[PDB]
């Protein structure tokens, strides 16, 4: 599985990144039952004038996760809820300034 | 909905990113009938010599958009065309060096 | 066709990026029968400490390829194993620290 977090530069500190990484990992290994050694979390930062919401300069938080297909929605939704809650708990950011998406990738489409 | 623009470092200015963000937002809100508040546009730059076309160093432009599934193909094509026409007009780029993709995301795969 | 390579900043030399760009382009054109002019390879770098495996900081390598739908699995698999072998040869990375994915995008969903 691959989780990518995109925020405007200056949003996350090193401690917050470390926290989110350990948490997101634990969330996946708990909701899916997979070994952590295959769970990858990536953090990317955007320049202040490179993030827009409704056509205006903003600071949205986008977290995207690619997981393996063959899982019920209750599982995906559980991951969505947990990831959403933990980011808001770590950063204190607003809910509508946070977007989380977990998509399916067929196992036949990946090689690890 | 999320739109991401990937170009070589130095391609877009502040004014251009503002224009493209406003343009993409307007195009999406019209064709899909979705509010602007949910429309997010991100800009990412690539280091010189890290973008390749036909095995050689080039400056392609990649704009990818993840929208809600359930809308007809004519709607998607209209979004594809408009974004492509706009980017070429704003930047002056070659059509053969511009790639736009609008993929469907199931409504229950995202949380916001 | 679009191939993105995510690594920790400093992992790939410019010569390594060149070699990977050519071989990946070569593999795709060999297995699909598509012109090289449509093949785009992008190299993105992550800041050290912004890339995590399990719970801690690591140096994973993510190569994601977006190709067009309508092609059989054997084609995609051949691309997957080839890219995997080539990357581990060029860089010397561990197989457990390398992830390759090749996803489908319907021709109606892209424009170039």
């Amino acid at each position: 599985p691959l989780y990518e977090c995109q925020t405007v530069k200056g949003t996350l500190s090193e401690r917050q990144r470390q926290s989110l990484a350990e948490s997101i990992t634990s969330i996946h290994t708990r909701e899916t039952g997979a070994p952590a050694s295959y769970v990858h979390v990536l953090f990317k930062e955007l320049e202040p004038g490179s993030a827009f919401t409704a056509g205006q300069v903003a600071t949205p938080a986008i977290i995207r996760g690619q997981i393996r297909a063959g899982r019920p929605q209750a599982t995906r939704h559980a991951i969505l809820r947990a990831i959403t809650d933990v980011y808001m708990a770590v950063t204190g950011a607003d809910a509508n300034a946070v977007v989380v998406a977990v998509v399916d990738i067929p196992a036949s489409w990946a090689m690890e």
